């Protein structure tokens, strides 16, 4: 067991190991109870984040549960990893505090794009890098944009911030819903990982134009931009959405046509144009995957079918678990306790 010792940063008591120095806040509250620290065991800058209330419900623990598990498992140098995870409490007993420790990541990809051809080949290769190995997991992350993914000064990006979302958040002229795929955004039927290739095709088309692609006030004119582009669905999808009501209320817009992407990405590669038709199909089931994309031509320059790695696999049966506040908490600290860190 290290040493800890105590401290009080705005308003906050912070227990941490010796190993941790320089303790400072970021975000300003945006990323929680996050302070910035100089590790002395291994040299990095890190992120210290202190969980608040994990165990006040039975939803709030098996949600510190969840993101335990998911930071514990993710090993990919395209994807946030945990550095440490500690408590200072010596018991189940006394246990109430997590504390999770990983790279500090101090910029966004809209702090450096708010770009070349080059550029984005390399970001995209990376989103798409890790999403193979995320989806190997059977993992869908559900909520790729922009502000959730870290770059650096070298231009090498890492996914975070995994989908572990409100009504409110959702609502009006608002970022938290432009990179959401259609079938998601209004329920049409049960998502699965396709949904990130969306998001992926909306980032990728920003990155070209400067602009956001599907900008909707609210959730039906961002539908109207969505279908003015790839076209009004055909009977064949129709028949795979589960709800009558929005089945009712697609077929009472006018039909329109596919637009021709080389008219709307004016400029832009050919093989950009290309791979962007590939992800922005309406039926989620005819979409590129990731693996697939990692082979198109536009990444040549970069693609290597033996640096491409997939996942161990990942055990979610607890998802469909129902158990008591402190049943969560005992597998939370059996989790805390059993880390084995990095090299
Ligand atoms: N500067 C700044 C921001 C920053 O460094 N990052 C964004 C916030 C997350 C918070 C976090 C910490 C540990 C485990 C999961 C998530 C990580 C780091
Ligand atoms: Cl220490
Ligand atoms: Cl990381
Ligand atoms: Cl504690
Ligand atoms: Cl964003
Ligand atoms: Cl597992």
């Amino acid at each position: 067991r290290p040493t800890f010792y105590r401290q009080e940063l705005n308003k906050t008591i912070w227990e941490v190991p010796e190993r941790y120095q320089n303790l400072s806040p970021v975000g300003s509250g945006a990323y929680g109870s996050v302070c910035a620290a100089f590790d002395t065991k291994t040299g990095h800058r890190v992120a210290v984040k202190k969980l608040s209330r994990p165990f006040q419900s039975i939803i709030h623990a098996k949600r510190t549960y969840r993101e335990l598990r998911l930071l514990k498992h993710m090993k990919h140098e395209n994807v946030i990893g945990l550095l440490d995870v500690f408590t200072p409490a010596r018991s189940l007993e006394e246990f109430n505090d997590v504390y999770l420790v990983t790279h500090l990541m101090g910029a966004d990809l809209n702090n450096i794009v708010k770009l070349t051809d080059d550029h984005v080949q390399f970001l995209i290769y990376q989103i798409l890098r890790g999403l193979k190995y995320i989806h190997s997991a059977d993992i869908i992350h559900r909520d790729l944009k922009p502000s959730n993914l870290a770059v650096n000064e070298d231009c090498e990006l890492k996914i975070l911030d995994f989908g572990l979302h409100t009504d409110d958040e959702m609502t009006g002229y608002v970022a938290t819903r432009w990179y959401r795929a259609p079938e998601i955004m209004l329920n049409w039927m049960h998502y699965n990982q396709t949904v990130d290739i969306w998001s992926v095709g909306c980032i990728m088309a920003e990155l070209l134009t400067g602009r956001t692609l599907f900008p909707g006030t609210d959730h039906i004119d961002q539908l109207k931009l969505i279908l003015r582009l790839v076209g009004t669905p055909g009977a064949e999808l129709l028949k795979k959405i589960s709800s009558e009501s929005a089945r009712n209320y697609i077929q009472s817009l006018a039909q329109m046509p596919k637009m021709n992407f080389a008219n709307v990405f004016i400029g832009a590669n050919p093989l950009a144009v290309d791979l962007l038709e590939k992800m922005l199909v309406l039926d989620s089931d005819k979409r590129i995957t990731a693996a697939q994309a990692l082979a198109h031509a536009y990444f040549a320059q970069y693609h290597d079918p033996d640096d491409e790695p997939v996942a161990d696999p990942y055990d979610q049966s607890f998802e469909s678990r129902d158990l008591l506040i402190d049943e969560w908490k005992s597998l939370t600290y059996d989790e805390v306790i059993s880390f084995v860190p990095p090299p």
